[PDB]
């Protein structure tokens, strides 16, 4: 439960999150690699944004960003061989830190002439994490949320990845709670005004099992089908919640009251 000067402290980092998303978008192009995206985005996290990634050292993580394509699920390694074409679907997962504060969120972009599928796919997981922050409020389970994100996701046929989950997040970058984005026996958490946390669910066009490459680090769909995610940092608020990383291209308000 963070603290008045803490959310406003999270709404800074928060920004910042999602402006290095705005900022990326038109370097998200056929013919870019995934290693110039991430040098680009650190360029603007320390030096435009005068904060750190998160990311880069975190648990021994070589990059500022993850850049994701495809069948990659998450935690795509940027490099400098690794070049976008026409028709990929791209994850671009960015976590800031700003005064001591986390703010952590992805978005996915289409690279040149989208497919029907890709769009479709993404179209779905993001309204998957909208379905999920609109019902979002004190007295509220977390396993409800869990729930109804994988009810809507299966209904189209697609599947919930179970390896990772959203997070409590503040000073540290993965705390208590861990939010299941699927239904789990295991889950017990009432919302709580003031807790901080993401929502994050991972979908897959396929089955929901994946493989772990050789990086120790990049995740891909065990059917190598494609998987989209989409990320935001939210507040519990007395009546529902407020998105702290929300951006431009949101069809969501920032501040969801109930
Ligand atoms: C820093 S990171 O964006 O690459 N992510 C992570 C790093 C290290 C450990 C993680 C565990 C669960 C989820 N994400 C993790
Ligand atoms: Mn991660
Ligand atoms: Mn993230
Ligand atoms: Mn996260
Ligand atoms: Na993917």
């Amino acid at each position: 439960i963070k603290t008045p000067e803490d959310i406003e402290k999270m709404r800074v980092a928060g920004r910042l999150a999602a402006e290095v998303l705005e900022m990326i978008e038109p370097y998200v192009k056929p013919g870019v690699s995934t290693g110039e995206l991430d040098r680009i985005c650190n360029d603007y996290i320390v030096n435009e944004q005068h904060a750190v990634s998160a990311c880069l050292g975190y648990h021994g993580y070589p990059k500022s960003v993850c850049i994701s394509i495809n069948e990659v699920v998450c935690h795509g390694i940027p490099d400098d061989a690794k070049l976008l074409k026409d028709g990929d679907i791209v994850n671009i997962d960015v976590t800031v830190i700003k005064d001591g504060f986390h703010g952590d969120t992805s978005k996915m972009f289409i690279v040149g002439k989208p497919t029907i599928m890709g769009e479709r796919l993404c179209r779905i997981t993001q309204e998957s994490l909208y379905l999920a922050l609109r019902m979002v409020k004190p007295g509220i389970n977390l396993r409800e949320i869990g729930a109804a994100i994988q009810k809507f996701v299966e209904a189209e046929g697609f599947s919930v990845v179970r390896e990772y989950c959203g997070h409590g997040i503040g000073r540290g970058f993965h705390e208590e709670p861990q939010v299941l984005h699927y239904d789990s026996r295991e889950t017990n958490v009432v919302l709580k005004p003031g807790m901080t946390f993401t929502i994050e669910p991972m979908v897959n066009a396929g089955k929901k099992e994946i493989r772990t490459m050789k990086d120790g680090w990049t995740v891909k769909t065990k059917d190598r089908s494609l998987s989209a995610q989409y990320e935001h940092t939210i507040v519990v608020t007395d009546n529902g919640c407020e998105i702290l990383t929300l951006r431009k291209d949101d069809t969501i308000p920032a501040i969801i009251s109930h």
